[PDB]
């Protein structure tokens, strides 16, 4: 998160960290959303390589113990079946993970609240994206977990063509985009999440932002729209 405040350790409770196995250690790679205690929403790109993944919850500073973390492995994986990972810009960039282990609830660890299906937000509406990627563009991950103040930006304005143009499709939420604040690479798959009728609902799974760099004027930070897609997670977690 490029020009995030760090977030209090108990603000987002659903946030998690999905890590791969690298030698002996842990990389952090993506962030994801507990929605389930045995279930992680994050993006479908985040999964596309063949590699040993691991969830942590209750995860506040990837590089200190917290005391509250819980680490579990991811036992199947499920990616949209129409995602593509050669065209982020068609969307369908979301996975859903089936952890080996039900996570324990806390004040650390809770389910994230999810839109009802076709909810779309109103232009400017107030989210945060939350995340340990980078927080600067080329930079590094972030040690404790970051969160930015990132007011949407509507499908109308989102894909007019100084902003993302046709690469920004309705099953997208953008967020973003004053060249200050934004996602950046390692908060994939992570949440945006958004105020809506007094209650935080994690309304996006962060995709992508420009080429260009991570906190680009009139780039906002790409989302898939977790709205679109409540049907298809009842679907893949009633089936698993
Ligand atoms: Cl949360």
């Amino acid at each position: 998160v490029v020009g995030g405040t760090e977030a209090q350790r108990n603000s987002w409770p659903s946030q998690i960290s999905l890590q791969y196995r690298s030698g002996s250690s842990w990389a952090h790679t993506c962030g994801g959303t507990l929605i389930r205690q045995n279930w992680v929403m994050t993006a479908a790109h985040c999964v596309d390589r063949e590699l040993t993944f691991r969830v942590v919850v209750g995860e506040h500073n990837l590089n200190q113990n917290d005391g509250t973390e819980q680490y579990v492995g991811v036992q199947k994986i499920v990616v949209h079946p129409y995602w593509n990972t050669d065209d982020v810009a068609a969307g369908y960039d979301i996975a859903l993970l089936r952890l080996a282990q039900s996570v324990t609830l806390n004040s650390y660890v809770q389910l994230g609240v999810l839109p009802r299906a076709g909810t779309i937000l109103a232009n400017n509406s107030p989210c945060y994206i939350t995340g340990w990627g980078l927080t600067r563009t080329n930079g590094q991950l972030a040690q404790t977990l970051q969160q930015a103040y990132l007011p949407t930006v509507d499908y109308a304005i989102c894909s007019s063509s100084s902003y993302w143009g046709s690469t920004v499709k309705n099953s997208m939420v953008c967020a973003g985009g004053d060249g200050v604040r934004s996602g950046c690479q390692g908060d994939s798959g992570g949440p945006l999440h958004c105020l809506v009728n007094g209650q935080y609902a994690v309304h996006g799974v962060t995709s992508f932002v420009s080429r260009l760099g991570c906190n680009v004027t009139r780039k906002p930070t790409v989302f898939t729209r977790v709205s679109a897609y409540i049907s298809w997670i009842n679907n893949v977690i009633a089936s698993n």
